[PDB]
C-alpha cells in the first residue's frame, strides 16, 4: 500500500503464501481449524526467517575469506525489542507480507502485537548497543555483539493502586524463533581457586567451572544483503557438578543462576557477587571466543584484526583476563601483552553520577577472582610509577588516580582500569565529554589527552522512523526519494518545503493520524478515554530524581491550580503522558509513580477541568510501546538537570518523529538545538554554569518557596494531603527531599519551565507554525542517526572503513 | 539390503534427499562446510519427523470425529530409549534412508548413535509403559500416555576404580527433535493450603500454584499410519510468584524442581516430600485435560469414553483427585460419583515386596494435600463398613484392610486405596497374580474376587526384534513372510524348520554376525577385547539382591578355581557380562558391582585362565546398549528367588532373539518354561513352595557352608582379601550378608544353579543342537508380544475392541 514498504510481486507473495501453510503443517503441527494467533504469529516468524538464511551463511564465509578487522561490542545490555517487522523492513519483504497474510485471510498488525520484547536492558545503554548493531550492519562493518542471554528481561510493570508492581518477564516461554543455539561452541568459564607460583609463572588452580552456551541472533543490515551475529551466553552447569544424588542435581540451579535475570539498576552501582559473577561471565567466554577466531586467520598483529569496544565498565574485566590469557596462557611478556592489551580496547562512559560508577569491593575479586586482583594490582602499580615520572612529587594525584581506593573497605575503581587499559575513551555527547576532560577524569586528560574523544550518540532511523512511523516515511520518501533512510544528512533537502503548502498539511495530517491512532490503542486495551485534539505532552524513560519527572508534576499541578481559579478562560487542552520504569528498590523513584497516578486520579475527574486537561501515566514503558507513543507527540520533555543527563536517545527519536522539543542545556539537546536552530527549540533553565554557580553558594529551596506563590500553593497541597484524603502524610518524604535535600534543584528551575511552557501554548495555538517549526526539525535531525555516530567509532577508534556496498543477493 | 526394511523407491530417495538438505539449511542454519556429525543427526530427524505430521493431525482429528473410549495410561516413567530408527521402522522409511544418506556421503548408523536415549525410567516398569504405547497405537486404539518431561532421566553411570559413579543425564541439552510444546494447555495445580466448609461444600483455599506445561511426543503404530500422543508435562512457575526482587526470581527454581529429576529408585520406596509432589502433579494436571476433553465430546457417561490405567500406584491420587473434582467442583453426591471412578480406574501392580509399596505418612498429606486427606479418610470409612458387613466381628480383618496404617507414625497405604478405588486389579504374571490372591491381598480377593485379574506383560516385537535384530527378522521373513511383525503368533510356524539344515545354518550365523558386531563394539568404544567364539553369558537388569547377581558371581568364581584345580582340562570357554545400574543410596547394590569388576581383575589377568573365561561388567545398561548386548546373548540369566521377580521382561527380550534361558520358576519364566517346553528351558533351583517351606523351618546359610567345600573355598576368598589384596576386609559386608541376614537364600540354590551350568556347556559342545533348541524357543515366544497383552487389558479392563485396519494414508 506504501511505497517505502517495498515491492508485493506475484511470485514473492505466492512462495511466502505456500511457505506460511508449509511451517503451520510441518514446524507448528497445526491446520487451520486448530490453529491460535500466537501459532500464525510463528508460522509468520518461520517464513520470515527462512530468508536470512543464504544471507547468514554467505556473510559469515565472507568475513573467513577476506579477513577483515573484526569489531567486538561487549554489553551487559541489549535492548532489542520485537524482530519480526524489523527484519522485514531490512530485507523489503513487508509489502509481500502484509498481501500474503492478507490473502490468507489474516491482519499483519495484529500478528506483530503477538512477539514478546527482547527486554534484555533497562533503557539508553542497552538501547544504544542495539541501534549500535543495526548500523553495523547496516554500513557493512565484520561485527559482533557480546552478551547475556538473560531467561528474565526487564520486568514486566503493573500499576496497582497507583502503586507500581513488578513481575517476571519470562519472554522464552513460547520459545525465540530468532534465535539459534550453537552446543558445539560451548566453553568452561572458571570462579573461585587459588593462585600457585611455579618456576615457569603463575596458575589458576582448584576452580569452580560454569560452561557457556552460545545463542546466536541474526542482525541483518538495510537492504544490503549483510547479516552479522549477536552472540548470547546461557550458563550451564557442567555434568558431574556437585557429582545426596537428588540434592546434587536440584543444585546444579545454582550454577545456572548466572545467566537468570537482569539487575534491574539503571545509573546506579548495587556490589553484589552475582552481578559481578555475570560480568565475568560474559568477559571469560566471550575473549575465549575471540582468541579462537583470531587463530583461525603471533598476538602483535592481534590488535590489527581485533578491537574490543567495552558498553561502560561492566565488561571491564576483558583488561585484566586479556592480560591473563596472553601472560599466565600464551607466555607473552608482561609489557607486551600491555601493549596488544591497549591497542586492542576501548571504552565508552555513559555517566558522571557517582553513585553509578563501579567500585568493587577487594574482598570479593579476592575470592572469586584471586588471579585477576593480582594482575589489577600490577597494572596499578606500573600505572602510578608513570604518574609519578610524569607529576613528580604531586602526591595526592597518585591517590586520586590510583585504581585501589584507600578506605574502610578497599575497592577497585573499574573506570580507572577502563582509561588505564584502552586506547581511546569516549564520553557519548559533546558536553558530557567536556565534562569527562574537566571534572570526573581530569587527572587522566593530563597524563594522556589524546586517549580522550566524543561519540555523540544516534538511534536507527530503520526502527525510529520506517518501521514505527511508515506515513512520515512516505510522505518524506514522495518528496525526496528513500535514499535518506540509510543517509540520514540527507532531510536537509526538506528544508526548501517549509513554505510549501501541501507538505504543511501532509506532515500535520500523519501527526493526526499517529493521535488517533494512539488514542485507540489506549482505549481498547487499557480502557483509558483521550481527547486527540489536545496537546500530545510526553515524558517517557526510566524514573530518576535527575531526570525530574517531579518538575514535570509540578507544571501538571500548576495548570490545575490556574484552571481552578479562572474556570472560564481558554487554555490550550492537554494530555500530558508520563511513563517509564522504577528500579525496585528505589524508593523515591517508586513515590514520584504513585505521586502521579495520584495527580491524575484529582485532575481527571474533577467536572470543571472538563477535557481541557488529562494526566496518563503510561504503564510498561518498554521498547515496543515507544514505537507506539513517539510518533504520536506533540512535546518531548527532555528536562533533566543541566550536567546529569549523558547524553539522551529518546531526545533524538521525538526530534524525528514530528515533536517539538522543550528541555534544558543538557546531553545532546545542546547539539539538537545547535542543528535545527534554538529559535526552534523550548530551551529553558540553568546552564551548566548557573548549577556550578549554585553549587559555590549553596542550594537554598526555601527561597524559592519563599517568594513564589505558585509554588508555595502546590507543596501546602502536597503536604496537607490535597492528593491524597485518606493519607494525608503520604507524600512527606517527596516534600521532605524538595525543601531539604534536593541534589537535582527542582524548584530552581521551576518559574523558567512553567514561562517556557505558556510559549509551548502559545505557538500550539497556531497550527501552520507549529508544524513549520516541526518541519525545520525533522530536516535537521540527520546528525542523530547511530550510522553518523558508528562511522565516527569506525575511523576514529577502530580503525577500519565502513562501505555501503551491497553483498551478493 | 534387506527385505523387512522397506523399499527405496527412486521418488521416495530424491525427496528425502532433498529435504534433508532443506533441514541442513533453514532449520540447522549451516552448509557441507561447517556441518557437525550431529548435525547431520538433526538434519535426519527432522526429515523423518516431517513423515509423522499428516497421520498425527489426522489420528486425532479421526478421534474426534468417532469419538471412542479414551485409554489413558498414567505413570512416572516412559523409558522411550531412542526414537529415530524406531520411527523409520514404524513408517516403512529404514531402506529410503539408508540409501538417501549413503548417496549423501553419510553412514546412517552412525548418525543413529548421536541420538540421546530418551531415559525416563528407572527399568521394567518405565519400559513396560513404552511397548505399551507402541502395541496400543499398533492396534489402533485411543490411547495416552501421561506423565512427567523430567530435565533429567535416570543417571550416566561410570565406573571408576570398580566403583558406580552418578552424573547427571542432561539429555536435552541439544534439544528434543520429537517433542512439542503445547504451551496453550497450560493448566494449573495446586499444593498446600487448606480446607474451608461452607453451606454449600468444601472448599480448598489459600493453596500456591504451580502451572503444568504440556509437551507432545508422537507415537506411531507399525504401518497403520495411526500415531498417539504421549502428553508430558513440565512445571513452570507463574509470572507473579514470589512477587527482595532478584530472589524472587532466582526462587521460581523451587516450583520448578518438581520435574527436574527421575527419582532413581527401582523396587524401593523413599517417602520424601518431592516425589509426592511429582505424583500430585502429574495426576491433577492429567485429570483436568481428562476432564476438559470429555466435556467437548453429564458424568454418568464418563466411564463410557474414559478408562484410567494406574502403572502401579505412583498415580494413586488419581482417585481421590477424581472424587475431588467430582464432589467439590461438579457438584455430584459422593455415591454417584464413587460409582463413576471406580468404573473409570483400573490398577497395575508390580511388586510384591514390601519395601517397595508406596505408604505416604499422614502428616506429608495433611500439610501438602489437606482436601485429599479428608477424601481419603471418608473412602476409608466406607470401604471399611462394607468389610464389617461381610465379615462381622472380624475386628483384625479392619485393621489388615484398612487404608489407615496404624503405629508411630500413621500412614497411608496406597495399594489399598488403588484396591477400593477400581474396578480391576492385575498382576503381571500368572504366578504374581496367584500370589496377590494369595497372600499379599487375600483380604481383598475375598471381599471382591471379581477385581482380580492377571494379565501377562509382554513386549515390542518392533523395538525388540526388527530394530534391534534386522538379520534375524529378515531370515525369518524369507520363510513365514512379515505378517508375524504385528502378529507374532505366526512365529509358531518355524516350528516346521526345527530339522531345515538350511534354517538351523541361517539362525547360527545370525547369532554369529551378532556376537562379532559386539565384540567389536566392545573394543572400539570401551578397548575392552573378547573371544566371539566363547557362551556369551549375559545378565543384564537393574542391580538387586532380590535378582541374584551375586549368585552369579558365585559360579562365575567356582569355574574360575576349578580350572585352576586342573588347568589342562577343555572347559567351554564363556565371556560373562553383568551389567545394570545401582540406585544411588543403595550400599548392598554398590558393593556386588564393586565385587563383579573386582572378580574381573583377578580372572581376566590370570595367565593359565587365557582366553577360557572373561568377566566384564557392562557399563551404563540401558535401552540402547540393551538394543546391542540382547541379540548378541548365548544364554540369558534370569535367576531371582522364586516368588520375587514379578514377571520381568528382559527375559522375554532374550527368548525373542535366539538365547537360550537359565532360570528359575519365577514371574514370567514359569509361562515361558511352558510354552517351550521345559526340555528346552534350563531351570534350576527352589519353586516358590520350597522357599516357604525353608522359611517356617528357617533359613540357615551356615549349613551349606559346611556341607558343600566348593562354596566354602570361595566364602574364604572373598574373606581373606583373594579378591582385594589391598583391602583385605572390601567385601566382609557380602560375607556377613551371606552367612547371616540373606533374605535371598543364595546358598540354597547354589547347588542346584552350578549343576545347570554344567548342562548349558555340554549342549554348547553341540552346535547343532543348541541352534535347534533355540529355534524351539523363538517359535514359541509369540505369547510373550505386547500386542497380546494390550488386546487383553482391551477386552477385559477398558472396554474396547483392538483393530488392524489402517488410516488412510
Ligand atoms: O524454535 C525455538 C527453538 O529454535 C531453535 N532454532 C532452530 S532449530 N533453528 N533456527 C534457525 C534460525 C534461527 C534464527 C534465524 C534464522 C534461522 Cl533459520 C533454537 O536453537 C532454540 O534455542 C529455540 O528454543
Ligand atoms: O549513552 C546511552 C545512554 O546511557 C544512559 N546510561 C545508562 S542507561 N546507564 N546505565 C547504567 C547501568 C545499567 C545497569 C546496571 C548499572 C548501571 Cl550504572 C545515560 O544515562 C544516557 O544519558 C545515555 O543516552
Ligand atoms: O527443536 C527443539 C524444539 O522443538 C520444538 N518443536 C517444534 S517448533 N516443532 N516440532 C514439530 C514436531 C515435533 C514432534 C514430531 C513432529 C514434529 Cl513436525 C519444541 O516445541 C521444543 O520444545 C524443542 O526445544
Ligand atoms: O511389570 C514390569 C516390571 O516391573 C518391575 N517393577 C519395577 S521396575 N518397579 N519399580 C518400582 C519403583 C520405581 C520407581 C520408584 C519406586 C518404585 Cl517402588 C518388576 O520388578 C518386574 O518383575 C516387572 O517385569
Amino acid at each position: 500500500q506504501i511505497s517505502v514498504r517495498g515491492l508485493a510481486g506475484v511470485e514473492n507473495v505466492t512462495e511466502l503464501k505456500k511457505n506460511f501453510n508449509r511451517h503451520l503443517h510441518f514446524t507448528l503441527v497445526k491446520d487451520r481449524n486448530v490453529a491460535t494467533p500466537r501459532d500464525y504469529y510463528f508460522a509468520l516468524a518461520h517464513t520470515v526467517r527462512d530468508h536470512l538464511v543464504g544471507r547468514w551463511i554467505r556473510t559469515q564465509q565472507h568475513y573467513y575469506e577476506k579477513d577483515p578487522k573484526r569489531i567486538y561490542y561487549l554489553s551487559l545490555e541489549f535492548y532489542m525489542g520485537r524482530t519480526l517487522q524489523n527484519t522485514m523492513v531490512n530485507l523489503a519483504l513487508e509489502n509481500a507480507c502484509d498481501e500474503a497474510t492478507y490473502q490468507l485471510g489474516l491482519d499483519m498488525e495484529e500478528l506483530e502485537e503477538i512477539e514478546e520484547d527482547a527486554g534484555l536492558g533497562n533503557g539508553g545503554l542497552g538501547r544504544l548497543a542495539a541501534c549500535f548493531l543495526d548500523s553495523m550492519a547496516t554500513l557493512g562493518l565484520a561485527a559482533y555483539g557480546y552478551g547475556i542471554r538473560y531467561e528474565f528481561g526487564i520486568f514486566n510493570q503493573k500499576i496497582c493502586g497507583g502503586w507500581q508492581m513488578e513481575e517476571a518477564d519470562d519472554w522464552l516461554r513460547y520459545g525465540n524463533p530468532w534465535e539459534k543455539a550453537r552446543p558445539e561452541f560451548t566453553l568452561p568459564v572458571h570462579f573461585y581457586g587459588r593462585v600457585e607460583h611455579t618456576s615457569q609463572g603463575a596458575k589458576w588452580v582448584d576452580t569452580q567451572v560454569v560452561l557457556a552456551m552460545p545463542y546466536d541472533t541474526p542482525v541483518p543490515g538495510y537492504r544490503n544483503n549483510v547479516v552479522n551475529t549477536m552472540r548470547l551466553w546461557s550458563a550451564k552447569a557442567p555434568n558431574d557438578f556437585n557429582l545426596g544424588y537428588i540434592q546434587a542435581v536440584l543444585d546444579r540451579n545454582l550454577a545456572e543462576n548466572i545467566s537468570r535475570v537482569l539487575y534491574p539498576n539503571d545509573n546506579f552501582f548495587e556490589g553484589k557477587e552475582l552481578r559481578l559473577k555475570q560480568e565475568y561471565f560474559v568477559v571469560a567466554a566471550t575473549l575465549q571466543d575471540i582468541i579462537r577466531r583470531f587463530k583461525s586467520s603471533n598476538f602483535d598483529a592481534f590488535p590489527d584484526k581485533v578491537a574490543i569496544q567495552l558498553n561502560d565498565t561492566h565488561p571491564s574485566l576483558a583488561i585484566p583476563e586479556l592480560m591473563r590469557v596472553l601472560v599466565d596462557l600464551e607466555r607473552l611478556d608482561w609489557d607486551k601483552a600491555w601493549e596488544v592489551t591497549v591497542k586492542t580496547c576501548a571504552y565508552t562512559n555513559h555517566t558522571v553520577l557517582p553513585e553509578a560508577l563501579e567500585r568493587w569491593p577487594v574482598h570479593l575479586l579476592e575470592t572469586l577472582l584471586p588471579r585477576h586482583l593480582q594482575i589489577i594490582y600490577e597494572i596499578n602499580q606500573r600505572f602510578l610509577n608513570r604518574v609519578a615520572a610524569a607529576f613528580p612529587g604531586d602526591v595526592d594525584r597518585l591517590r586520586r588516580m590510583s585504581l585501589v581506593e584507600e578506605g574502610a573497605v578497599k575497592r577497585i575503581n573499574m573506570a580507572h582500569l577502563c582509561i588505564a587499559g584502552s586506547h581511546a575513551v569516549n564520553g557519548v555527547a559533546r558536553i558530557h565529554s567536556e565534562i569527562l576532560k574537566k571534572t570526573i577524569f581530569k587527572d587522566f586528560y593530563e597524563l594522556e589527552p589524546h586517549k580522550f574523544q566524543n561519540k555523540t550518540n544516534g538511534i536507527t532511523p530503520r526502527r525510529w522512523l520506517v518501521l514505527c512511523n511508515p506515513g512520515l516515511a512516505e510522505i518524506i520518501a514522495e518528496r525526496i526519494g528513500e535514499e535518506y533512510i540509510s543517509d540520514l544528512d540527507q532531510l536537509r533537502k526538506l528544508l526548501s518545503y517549509v513554505d510549501d503548502e501541501a507538505f504543511i498539511r501532509d506532515v500535520a495530517k500523519v501527526k493526526q493520524e499517529n493521535k488517533l491512532k494512539f488514542a485507540a490503542y489506549l482505549e481498547r486495551e487499557y480502557k483509558v478515554h483521550i481527547n486527540p485534539n489536545s496537546l500530545f505532552d510526553v515524558q517517557v524513560k526510566r524514573i530518576h530524581e535527575y531526570k525530574r519527572q517531579l518538575l514535570n508534576c509540578l507544571h501538571v499541578i500548576t495548570l490545575y491550580n490556574r484552571i481552578k481559579k479562572e474556570p472560564n478562560k481558554f487554555v490550550v487542552p492537554r494530555t500530558v503522558m508520563i511513563g517509564g520504569k522504577a528500579a525496585p528498590g528505589y524508593h523515591m523513584a517508586k513515590m514520584i509513580i504513585k505521586l502521579i497516578t495520584a495527580i491524575g486520579d484529582v485532575v481527571n475527574h474533577d467536572p470543571v477541568v472538563g477535557d481541557r486537561l488529562r494526566v496518563i501515566f503510561l504503564e510498561n514503558y518498554r521498547v515496543s510501546l515507544a514505537e507506539k507513543v513517539i510518533p504520536a507527540a506533540d512535546l518531548s520533555e527532555q528536562i533533566s538537570t543541566a550536567g546529569t543527563e549523558a547524553s539522551g536517545t529518546g531526545n533524538m527519536k521525538f526530534m524525528l518523529n514530528g515533536a517539538l522539543t522543550i528541555g534544558t542545556m543538557d546531553g545532546a539537546n545542546v547539539e539538537m538545538a545547535e542543528e535545527a536552530g534554538e529559535e526552534n527549540f523550548f530551551i529553558f533553565g540553568m546552564r551548566v554554569e548557573d548549577v556550578d554557580r549554585l553549587d559555590q553558594r549553596g542550594y537554598n529551596a526555601q527561597e524559592y518557596y519563599d517568594r513564589i506563590p505558585e509554588l508555595r500553593q502546590i507543596i501546602e497541597q502536597l503536604s496537607s494531603g490535597f492528593f491524597s484524603p485518606k493519607q494525608p502524610d503520604l507524600f512527606k518524604d517527596i516534600v521532605n527531599m524538595l525543601m531539604h535535600h534536593d541534589r537535582f534543584k527542582v524548584f530552581a528551575d521551576y518559574e523558567e519551565y512553567v514561562k517556557c511552557q505558556e510559549r509551548v501554548s502559545a505557538l500550539y495555538k497556531n497550527p501552520r507554525e507549529w508544524t513549520r517549526m516541526v518541519i525545520r526539525n525533522i530536516a535537521t535531525s540527520g546528525k542523530f542517526s547511530s550510522d553518523r555516530t558508528i562511522a565516527q567509532y569506525a575511523r576514529e577508534i577502530w580503525g577500519v572503513e565502513p562501505s555501503r556496498q551491497r553483498l551478493p543477493a
